[PDB]
C-alpha cells in the first residue's frame, strides 16, 4: 500500500507514535517519506548483505529475520516480511523498540540527513487529526 500523507499521519497517531519518546508526529511522517516514499512494500539491500524492509526501512541485521542475513539478531521477534503489510502495526511496534535503544531517531539515516532540524510540522499541516 502507498499511503497518503494525512492518511499515514492518522494511522501513526492511532498507533501511539505522536510524541513517542518526545518525537512529534511530523518527524515520523518525514522519516517515512524519505525512507520509503510512503510505500509499505519497499525493500533495499545493503552492502553488508542485510536488507531494509517496509515503510520505515527496518534492517535485518538487528531487528527482523529474513533467513538470509547470517549472524543477525531478530530483536523485534518478527519475520521481515511482516513489515511489508498494508497494516503498519508491526512496523510501528518495532520502530518503538528502535527509537528507545539509546540513539533516538538518529537510527534512521534519512531522518538525520533530511528531517532533523527542519520544519517537520509541515508534514502534518492541513490534516484532520
Ligand atoms: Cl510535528
Ligand atoms: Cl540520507
Ligand atoms: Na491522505
Ligand atoms: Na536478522
Amino acid at each position: 500500500k502507498v499511503f497518503g500523507r494525512c492518511e499515514l499521519a492518522a494511522a501513526m497517531k492511532r498507533h501511539g507514535l505522536d510524541n513517542y519518546r518526545g518525537y512529534s508526529l511530523g518527524n515520523w511522517v518525514c522519516a517515512a517519506k524519505f525512507e520509503s516514499n510512503f510505500n509499505t512494500q519497499a525493500t533495499n539491500r545493503n552492502t553488508d548483505g542485510s536488507t531494509d524492509y517496509g515503510i520505515l526501512q527496518i534492517n535485518s541485521r538487528w531487528w527482523c529475520n529474513d533467513g538470509r542475513t547470517p549472524g543477525s539478531r531478530n530483536l523485534c521477534n518478527i519475520p521481515c516480511s511482516a513489515l511489508l503489510s498494508s497494516d503498519i502495526t508491526a512496523s510501528v511496534n518495532c520502530a518503538k523498540k528502535i527509537v528507545s535503544d539509546g540513539n533516538g531517531m538518529n537510527a534512521w539515516v534519512a531522518w538525520r540527513n533530511r528531517c532533523k532540524g527542519t520544519d517537520v510540522q509541515a508534514w502534518i499541516r492541513g490534516c484532520r487529526l
